[PDB]
């Protein structure tokens, strides 16, 4: 029993990070096989920031300018290239730790553990959501810039995220492993401000299912409501719309409690109208939300 | 910016855990040079665990009724002890991964990270606190005992707890790695009631440091306290009482910000007073206390 905010073991992703210089900018590059990936804004100077032509400023770099530092060993860089808001420096030595792995791009309401690094060494592993407008409420510094999020799937990690900046607002935004920004953001410092930051719907009520499982039951009512009239209240609390997709993801979940998913629906409604009273849930004063129905199964079955 | 429950990355820890085996139980163990340390309730069925005599149980065992395997390989057990709650089991290979360690035992309000893991392979990890009633609140299964709970010095691993059992009420407790559980609690399946799980004072005021550096400063008041004053809140409150040691503890933090602990110290018990008022600090609608001040420290300064 318990429910916790918990990462994936963090090992076989530290075992892949890397330190990227390029000139004076140092940030963290992710080294898989023979090919470390980092922001394209390691080749910027704090100046370049405000208005970078990045193909531009690429063209005065060649292989020797890009240093990257695995441990207190210097990696040899044989080659280089800009995909997108990431570049590939391909170095002569395949990564002898490089885990079995996978590029994915999630979607919003989708968690994560990110490692926290600065200059290619590990500081901590949080996890985070993708938030419905595309930004992540990460803890990060200056120079954590490469540092990334993954999931495990027994022994395959999916990178998912690397960090790029932080939004003038505090939150963080970042590409896929491909170098694909998630949602509208530009790898330049400007005016860029984010959408509402919306309550992930379905990830509430997976971590009310988690209460329910960990004995936390003082919210349950004797109320049911329908999809339209539960999404009705959501709008007005900024709660993303539940589809059927979702119920669908709650069954499992549903099916262990007895506790049909809109009745649980009800629940919210409720907790949504009338607050929470001073009361907690699962040590919380507040819904969480970053929690998927995925999470809360693979913690209260223990999947390794 | 940001600021997050944090764990430590936990790869070093990973290359140390074992699944233990005895007749019927499995547990984990944790491997560091040639021994092998696990709860000693590893030798108990849960018949056992009502009443157990751990002398008399271990007198039935011999090295080869402990079976430890790291990984997918054996490792030949060549002598065992019982020390305290724990046993040491002697192996004939030291592992190759054994980090540069300490066993310390902590103090109440002190946070840690646990790796959670289930057969000897890694689950997850978790940030958490040594409550002041000496409970943890994590978040295990059964199978989870000999999970262990570490702190990480730069390359040095401190291992300050190891897993052994869930109260009636949900919390747990466990023992340093000595076998010596931290607080009253024995490793028998009988009535064993938690004290009060008070507020870690000097904890929830790193933590409003940390708030006032992330940007959340609505909470700031114009008032100042005192120590007799602000404990008398405090002790209404249930908190635990500051004392001119944690004052010092907080001096860097009130260094860093401009505000005087004492201050600061106003500030929350203007918050225990007047609640939070549907607000948030942190992303949170109650006063976190598993962070200590050495924590906001090294979060907000990006030590690797
Ligand atoms: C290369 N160079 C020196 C540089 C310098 C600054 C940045 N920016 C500024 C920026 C670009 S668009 C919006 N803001 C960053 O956001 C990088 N970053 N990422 N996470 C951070 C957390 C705290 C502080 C800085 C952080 C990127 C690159
Ligand atoms: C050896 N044996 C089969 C066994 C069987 C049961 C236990 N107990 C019972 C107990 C002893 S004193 C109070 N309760 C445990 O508490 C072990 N444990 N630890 N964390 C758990 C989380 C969920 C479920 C079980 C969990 C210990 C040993």
């Amino acid at each position: 029993s318990g429910f916790r905010k918990m990462a994936f073991p963090s090992g076989k992703v530290e075992g892949c990070m890397v330190q990227v210089t390029c000139g004076t900018t140092t940030l963290n590059g992710l080294w898989l096989d023979d090919v470390v990936y980092c922001p394209r804004h390691v080749i910027c100077t704090s100046e370049d920031m405000l208005n970078p032509n990045y193909e531009d400023l690429l063209i005065r770099k060649s292989n020797h300018n890009f240093l990257v530092q695995a441990g207190n060993v210097q990696l040899r860089v044989i080659g280089h290239s800009m995909q997108n808001c990431v570049l590939k420096l391909k170095v002569d030595t395949a990564n002898p730790k490089t885990p079995k792995y996978k590029f994915v791009r999630i979607q919003p309401g989708q968690t994560f553990s990110v490692l926290a690094c600065y200059n290619g060494s590990p500081s901590g592993v949080y996890q985070c959501a993708m938030r419905p407008n595309f930004t992540i409420k990460g803890s990060f510094l200056n120079g954590s810039c490469g540092s990334v999020g993954f999931n495990i799937d027994y022994d395959c990690v999916s990178f998912c995220y690397m960090h790029h900046m932080e939004l003038p607002t505090g939150v963080h935004a970042g590409t896929d492993l491909e170098g694909n920004f998630y949602g509208p953001f530009v790898d330049r410092q400007t005016a860029q401000a984010a959408g509402t930051d919306t309550t992930i719907t379905v990830n509430v009520l997976a971590w009310l299912y988690a209460a329910v499982i960990n004995g936390d039951r003082w919210f349950l009512n004797r109320f049911t409501t329908t999809l339209n009239d539960f999404n009705l209240v959501a709008m007005k609390y900024n709660y993303e719309p539940l589809t059927q997709d979702h119920v669908d993801i709650l069954g499992p979940l549903s099916a262990q409690t007895g506790i049909a998913v809109l009745d649980m629906c009800a629940s919210l409604k409720e907790l949504l109208q009338n607050g929470m009273n001073g009361r907690t849930i699962l040590g919380s004063a507040l819904l969480e939300d970053e929690f998927t129905p995925f999470d809360v199964v693979r913690q209260c079955s223990g999947v390794t």
